[PDB]
């Protein structure tokens, strides 16, 4: 919906011929996905009654008004510094909820609000700026590619070659992932997002250890918690022109292984 533009003002490279924006996450053929019958959706009699501890959706998260986003002021839609400073889930309204798509609760759903530009930087490769300011716990957009299952995953990194960096490319949907009960649905290896070649702007982003946006996991329906989102939020003020970079290290081993 928003544009993403493009400029090289340092050399001769271009975007590969094979590689193309999505706007929604691919699902490998072999992924579970929660069943019909294990969907529920809160049943808030008005979007405002689904910012409070008695909105189903979040019957999940501990107590400190209890969803993830500021009520109003100056801080008013963006992500709270509790969350900011805990990095716990972020638990949303999704498909099924008797809120409308104008629900508080919904802004990771809501989409990329953001116009954002994917430039070539002077050496180190492509980059992301964005001509608007970035306030701190503001949304930006998610992480997206394939949905494919750990042993995809692993297959792709033993059989790739390194020239390839698939490491770059995959990122673990394991918020959830615990060694214990809940089915290795979530006491085994995790599901994966591969945007080699599929992705959206944020795949351009560079890393950097000390960054100004990072990924925090968000829940929709509870049922899909092993297939959560991976959202990028300002961490900091990002004046418009700033490049954008998250931490990729913090299967590878393995890667490749396978190759060888
Ligand atoms: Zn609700
Ligand atoms: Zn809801
Ligand atoms: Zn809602």
């Amino acid at each position: 919906q928003l544009p993403i533009s493009i400029v090289n003002r340092e050399d001769d490279a271009f975007l590969n011929p094979n590689f193309r924006f999505i706007d929604h996450s691919i699902i490998g053929k072999n992924v579970p996905v929660a069943d019909q019958s294990f969907r529920v959706g809160c049943s808030c009699a008005s979007d405002e009654e689904c910012m409070y501890s008695t909105c189903q959706c979040l019957d999940e998260m501990a107590p400190d008004k209890r969803f993830a986003y500021y009520s109003q002021g100056a801080k008013k839609g963006l992500l709270r510094d509790r969350v900011l400073q805990s990095q716990e889930p972020i638990y949303e309204c999704h498909q099924g909820c008797a809120c409308s798509k104008d629900c508080p609760n919904r802004v990771v759903e809501r989409g990329r609000t953001v116009p954002l530009q994917i430039f070539r930087t002077k050496d180190r490769g492509w980059g992301v700026k964005c001509p608007v300011n970035i306030k701190r716990g503001q949304f930006v957009d998610r992480y997206l590619g394939e949905i494919i299952t750990s042993e995809e995953a692993d297959r792709r990194r033993a059989e790739s070659t390194i020239a390839r960096r698939k490491d770059v490319y995959l990122f673990a949907l394991d918020k959830f992932s615990d060694p214990d009960s809940l089915d290795p649905l979530l006491a085994g290896q995790p599901l994966e997002v591969d945007g080699e070649y599929m992705s959206g702007p944020t795949r351009f982003i560079n890393h950097s250890c000390d960054p100004n946006m990072a990924i925090f996991a968000r829940v929709g329906d509870h049922a899909d918690k092993h297939i959560h989102d991976l959202a990028l939020f300002a961490i900091k003020d990002i004046p418009k022109g700033t490049e954008l970079t998250f931490d990729y290290v913090n299967k590878i081993s393995e890667m490749t292984k396978c190759l060888c």
